[PDB]
């Protein structure tokens, strides 16, 4: 009998995607476990290496991959990232929902792999392109060159997004709304999930 469909979220940098995240982990944090994928982009500064990501050199990241640690991985505006065959099987493990956060690439080979019979896979779309560049911009950090990338992405990712096979797609203009919108499709799609 099929293991619990691991929960795939996708969308755009600068969508909000993290922070619904961070809330559906803070109404069932015993029912999910979030994958943390290993990046070769810089750390910024709140976030924490092994919460967040783990942050590995890019030589790590090759080392890592040819000795068959990853379940998936890509290129994302000049930096890769990469899903752990070990943190999925942490999830399993704890008998939790294995929760990931990746791009469009990744949720293609998640959906070709042999190691994951399903999923609820999840596009977190912006309420408009314009807002969604308004919100990398304030981003007042990152170097020109990092928000082109992204911005090449997201040309391609809203692209797409249709031809990829989500089971939904979820607009973030307002986090509470949109949160209450989400978390009553999962509970849907969840019939084995409750709060805490
Ligand atoms: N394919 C893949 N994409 C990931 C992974 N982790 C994060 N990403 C994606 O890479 C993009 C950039 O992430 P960021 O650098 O903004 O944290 C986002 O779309 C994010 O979801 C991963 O393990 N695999």
């Amino acid at each position: 009998m099929a293991r619990i469909p691991p929960l795939v979220v996708c969308g755009p940098s600068g969508v909000g995607k993290g922070t619904l995240i961070k809330k559906v982990l803070s109404e069932f944090p015993s029912r999910f476990r979030f994958s943390i994928s290993c990046t070769t982009r810089n750390k910024r500064e709140k976030e924490t290496n092994g919460v967040d990501y783990y942050f590995v050199d890019k030589d790590d990241f090759e080392r890592k991959l040819k000795e068959g640690q990853f379940l998936e991985f890509d290129k994302y505006a000049n930096n890769f990232y990469g899903t752990l065959k070990s943190e999925y099987d942490l999830a399993v493990g704890e008998g939790k929902i294995c929760l990931f956060e990746m791009n469009i690439n990744g949720v293609k080979q998640l959906k070709e792999s042999k190691h994951i019979q399903d999923g609820i896979y999840i596009f977190v779309k912006p309420p408009s392109i314009d807002i969604l560049l308004g919100r990398l911009k304030n981003r007042n950090t990152e170097k020109p060159e990092e928000i082109n990338k992204r911005m090449q992405e997201l040309t391609r990712e809203m692209d797409e997004a249709d031809k990829v096979g989500f089971n939904y797609f979820i607009v973030n203009d307002d986090l509470a709304r949109t949160y209450a919108e989400l978390r009553e499709y999962l509970l849907g799609s969840y019939p084995q999930l409750r709060g805490g």
